[PDB]
């Protein structure tokens, strides 16, 4: 019964079936989802192989594999500038028509179907709201429908007091740097950054503000209650275990992927005692690009269902995550600031022009971005802290080189999202 | 009233049978068999109330006595309890600090607040 | 030996019983004829060993130790002085021949030992400390040259309505220093026409001055129709890369020969650039060489260049050992140097937070332990410095080298061969009553 | 390799200028006045400074062919000091030349012998006159021509005032009064007491001497007269080179001034490229090289900044020249070769060596030139060794007749 | 007039040139030798009246050389009559006469050699640097031959380059022959010195020269002219010279070089040419004085110069500098062509021991004065 | 007075042996 896609295809060519019954590259019947690109089903095999490596990308700045089922055997790349597209060669032929995939190899440049205006090639009929469409998918689809997050009771002007933050995995000290940027008085801030080059960040730019701690191994009970009443719990756990860069792809319950349960530890810890009503939060953040299968994991032991901001819509690069937690306010619509800097010419210093418009994603390893005086060149660290929004010559310490002031900057949080997520909190805590 | 993971053969069943006290309702998701380990939430807890490395199975038995555990102010007797000894030292330490109580001893790794059918039947001796 | 040819001891035993002064003995060599005297003590110094001293007292080692015997010339076995502050080694051969038999024994076995130099000053044998020697330091080096060439004219007074900006050619140009001091006191440039040929040294200029130094290529390739292309200049500053004149390098070439050829594009298209007769523009200019240099060259340079040097030490501006000398007709470059407000004249006020220094000035900027790893400690553990604070040291604003990907080497060595803004600022404060301020 | 171009240009498929001549490497730059074909820019550079230095027994250090000696057959043919290249002789002729080569005597280069197509090093038939073109002008800067003095007229002609910087034994003025020009002044700066006998012996004091040069200040210069010709010449066994040009731009008129003045300086052509170019730039001006050998029966070949009048005119000999050894000899000596390098004679059947008043004459100078303050045979050797050559000097000179008063 | 100065003792033999009063047969002997010699510095070797004395003063006077005894003085002076010490009127031609007048040989000259005669066929031996051949072209009597046997390679050399090889040289004298003699004859110049015991060394070949004689002299029946000639030093045994003059049979003249040159050159001759013993007479275009035989801008300390040979105050000064004289400037005072020793590639040490030894021109040109009456003349 | 003072007065009135033999 597994029937191949050609049928189907001859089917709905002569008006006598619809696209929605089948898989629109699997082919199978009986499908689950829809496809947010193109109209059609996805089965359950491919809608699960297909959330994964959606947001993957390569280092030469394209996506690892096809855009229309999951796959890559032989790719045919968009040229079009400000377009990463690629193409499944299997894909083309068998659905908009035969001898397009020898014709489209040879005509110079390409551009994929999605560059130019929409026309029904064959059945690949893009869809007209797929750009508000996509966003629901990714969303809210799994199967449990968590309660609704409590409302907090509103509290007056005059009765409310500084917060006491509890930081883990701090970094480079991104919340703290938040923090006094939205107006919220800090009372209290308790990171536990274990690097000695980021530790140099947090004290001579914040001035000894910061109670340093050691890793989040060793904190025990009694500490958690000789430093009082916590208010917040940030935390950022990396994200170099499971992810399908690196071939181990050890899971969360192996290696460096551990560390979330930390988080779940210090938050039973903190959490008021019942019959207490302090206004108490919470929060996550880790790559989406993560498996299925501990994708639901971490919002069943958190009991919440992830939300996804996305960095281009308040940025100038490409990098969306999951962000747990009962914030108020954490479904909203993003909306960008005029202090923004949504596009790439605005993050460059002197005598430099912007090829791009957009630039993939950054990780720890670091082609024509920029072009001075009729020459290629790469970006500066002076040019990757505008990006994230951080102020300039932030990570300028410790004599630091392109060495490890890269490295810091590309697992640390994005100034813009968090500014954005942080905005309800003015309400309950000292403002001014 | 008893919940136990990883019953097996409910060997823990036969050694509180032979105590010659009664149970009135045993819980266990491998007797009363309802599901997987991972299709129990808060409300199957609490209608059911009251009471693959190795870190798989201790997380879901993490969160498992963290939804059982009495409220603060609560006096009633909740308690709970292995990994063998030849596994790595640091996880280890992470199940030690996890459960907020180094190891002792008993060839296994015993933690608890209180296979082997004598060393169950000496440890359900007490109770 | 001859009668001339004696030895230090007859001398000693002479001056012990008040038959001879120190003056006519050369202190170390023992010969007659004194033609100088001891900067440090009393007495005399003859010609064999004087030019042995022009150049041997103010080169260092890595370690941050003198490389020579503070009291003659020469370092057979040395003794460091064990108090801080003070780097001066003292001659084994010197010691017990003037104060006493067996002062060498228990200097070596005194733990802390402290140099004559340091303990209060007494009639130590014939060791006698001059009571106005740091005056008088001074006057060996700053004047006693050959030919004593006559007074610089000095420049009519200009009004302030027909001041006008300044125009500079700054050959080997290095990280712009001139620019950065130029428009601090409030000069306005109309021109800088810089010759670096390394990259890394334009896009500093290009960057953090937003294009306003028009790069050119090799000096070595200028003719005179670039010189009259390029406006008439008002400033022509120059510093060779001394590379080839400086007695450290063991390796030298010295000059006429190698890198120190370059000087002659400097004395030739300062020629080229200089005003022909009849023209009264106000015309400036300045070299600038490191004192370790030998006294052949030091002797060709100023005969060339028709100017005698002075001698500017950046210890008291700033926190760092650096002497230099400077050719040029700068009004006003023979005033003592006088520190300001806005100085950092001790260490600690060159530093980040929660840090600590432990002594009060640092020896120059480009073995080397337990001195070179303990110049600044933080949390009671040994630290260096950072490339941040040594941008503090020399009056650079901070984060000024944060470009182009340059890591520690790279910001160290740009750095450390440049200038030091305290002093270029000393000898360019008196330009502003002659060119456009504000 | 080697193979590579002979091997297309034998089968017909390239001609010999597109390679290097043993270099190898393509895209030449300059061709080989010898030869046809080019060299290659790296091989180009190399072959100025090792051309013309030669050995103590009178034969080349070097390759005549590329650059390189590692072994080298010498050729047998008197007046001819050319060494050929080992490897330079099989991959051009062909193979097993060497052997043959060294094995009969006597040997000749492939020179001497009337010029046969052998293999590809074909001699060029226009080679005597190409070899100037290679040297006196190739360098890339190109300056402008110097500016024609107007005609002096005869009525206001004055005497010469000079300044011979390392006069040496006043070659320079001896060729002033012989020519027959009126010398005014004559401030030598020689600092050897051997050296100023001989200028003051044989010219009755009228040479005004002075100290070392460096010694000399912006107001000696003022004080003596103003200068009309600024000779120089330095020891070439640098440094005194910008003494000479520090002490022209004190000589050189101010800007206004329209009287006519001269200057020239001297050196060796053994000198690096890259110091070659630094002397021209300084000076602004382009060489020439004057070869004593039409003038004289010795070989020197130096070059000559300046600007006199005429510094490019061919070199033609004169009647009152010695081109051969044999006019230059004393009676009852027999000359063996025609011309001597930089066995020469015989005497009842026995070698000998050209005597000091026999090396007096192949210079110019007059006979006894060097019999003053109880010199010997080493003494007099080295003074005329490191000087100049009259027959050269007064074709330089000549021209000046119609710019200063003569007799 | 009735005891010796020097000895004291009665009976005198001869008269003093200097001082009035009688001369015994033992010092006339020793003033006869020990006279004229000098020493390195350029002072008399002994006293003027005694000639002996182991401390002697020294004079000090302008270009003077005669020193004086210590025990001279208090013996007998304690111008006028200082003691007995009252100089002759006329010592200048007094002592001339002393060491002259001392038969001879054939006192009849003939002056037969009359017009249209064959010209000179001069024959010599050790003749050096061709000393005789240089002034008998000056004068303008022509040579028809000119042999020599000298055997010192270095002055070979001279005589060739600088007469265009006219002199024939044959060999060492010890190889020539009686038929050599014959072939190369006849001859009418017989020329000879001795390099300078007589019957011991390089001494002996005195008689060679005498031997060389009777292989030349006109044979009997013949009347042709004939001359000969002798050149030795004044430094020497007494009975060395009764022996040359015994030989020769002929009574030596004395003439000295002060009277025609800048030199103190006096030298003894023999020989039987006419008017020897004339007195010397000067030549207008003669160099007296060290002032002229000098180069330029140089100034002499004295006027007269002592006696020279290979060994070297020294009489110029040079820029205030105390200084020697140059090679160019020994030939001068000889009378030799300028630049007569540049050959050969030689420096002081050849040119000073060949013209130390030489002859002096004007001298030998004196003695060869009267034979341009006798041969042809021009 | 060896036999050359003899010899050479013996000629006048009318390797010792090489010269004696050259006497005659
Ligand atoms: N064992 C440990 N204990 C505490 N921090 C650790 C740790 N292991 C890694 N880290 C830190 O965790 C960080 C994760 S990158 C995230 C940093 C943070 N979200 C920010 O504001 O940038 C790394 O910088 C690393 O230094
Ligand atoms: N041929 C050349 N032409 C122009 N500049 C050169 C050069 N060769 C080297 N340089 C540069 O000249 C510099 C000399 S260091 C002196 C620069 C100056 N004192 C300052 O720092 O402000 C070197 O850094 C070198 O990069
Ligand atoms: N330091 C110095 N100052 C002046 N002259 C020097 C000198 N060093 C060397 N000389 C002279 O410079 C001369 C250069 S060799 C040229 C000699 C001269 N031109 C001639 O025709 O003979 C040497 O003879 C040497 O005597
Ligand atoms: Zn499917
Ligand atoms: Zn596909
Ligand atoms: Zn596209
Ligand atoms: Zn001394
Ligand atoms: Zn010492
Ligand atoms: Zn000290
Ligand atoms: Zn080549
Ligand atoms: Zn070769
Ligand atoms: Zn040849
Ligand atoms: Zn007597
Ligand atoms: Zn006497
Ligand atoms: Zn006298």
């Amino acid at each position: 019964e597994d029937q191949s896609r050609e049928q189907m295809a001859s089917d709905v060519a002569n008006n006598k079936s619809s696209l929605e019954d089948g898989c629109l590259s699997c082919g199978r019947k009986n499908p689950v989802s829809f496809h947010p690109l193109f109209e059609g089903g996805l089965c359950q095999t491919c809608r699960d192989r297909f959330l994964e490596l959606f947001y993957m990308y390569d280092d030469d700045g394209y996506q690892s594999y096809c855009t229309v089922c999951c796959e890559g055997r032989e790719l045919l790349l968009c040229s079009n500038t400000s377009c990463c597209r690629c193409f499944c060669v299997e894909c083309l032929e068998v659905l908009v028509g035969t001898g397009t995939a020898a014709e489209a190899k040879l005509q110079e440049p390409w551009s994929c179907y999605m560059c130019l205006p929409q026309r029904c090639h064959g059945v690949l009929r893009r869809r007209k709201d797929w750009n508000v469409r996509l966003q629901a998918f990714f969303t809210s689809d799994t199967g449990l429908e968590y309660e609704a997050p409590k409302l907090y009771p509103a509290i007056p002007a005059a009765r409310r007091r500084p917060i006491r933050v509890l930081s883990l995995f701090d970094g480079i000290a991104t919340g703290y740097l938040v923090l006094k940027e939205l107006g919220i008085k800090v009372g209290k801030y308790v990171a536990s950054e274990v690097c000695e080059e980021s530790i140099a960040v947090g004290t001579v730019k914040h001035e000894g503000n910061i109670k340093y701690v050691n890793d989040v191994r060793n904190i025990t009970k009694k500490n958690i209650e000789e430093w009082g009443p916590f208010d917040l719990v940030i935390g950022g756990s990396p994200c170099n275990d499971l992810s399908n860069v690196n071939p181990a792809r050890k899971g969360l319950y192996e290696g460096t992927g551990r560390l979330f349960f930390e988080f779940y530890h210090l938050l039973n810890y903190s959490r008021p005692k019942e019959g207490d009503d302090r206004p108490f939060f919470w929060m996550f953040e880790n790559v989406v690009a993560m498996k299925v299968g501990d994708k639901r994991d971490i919002s069943r032991f958190l009991e919440c269902n992830p939300v996804m901001i996305d960095a281009i819509k308040v940025s100038a690069a490409h990098r969306a995550r999951y962000f747990w937690g009962n914030l108020p306010g954490m479904n909203r619509p993003v909306i960008a600031s005029k202090n923004d800097k949504l596009e790439l010419q605005d993050c460059l210093e002197y005598n430099r022009i912007a090829k791009l418009k957009k630039v993939q994603t950054i990780t720890t390893k670091s082609l024509f971005p920029v072009v001075m005086n009729g020459k290629e060149d790469v970006l500066w660290c002076t040019e990757l802290e505008r990006i994230f929004g951080f102020p300039v010559h932030y990570t300028d310490v410790s004599n630091m080189g392109r060495g490890a002031r890269q490295k810091l900057l590309g697992r640390s949080w994005s100034v813009p999202v968090i500014r954005h997520l942080f905005a309800p909190l003015k309400d309950y805590f000292a403002c001014e």
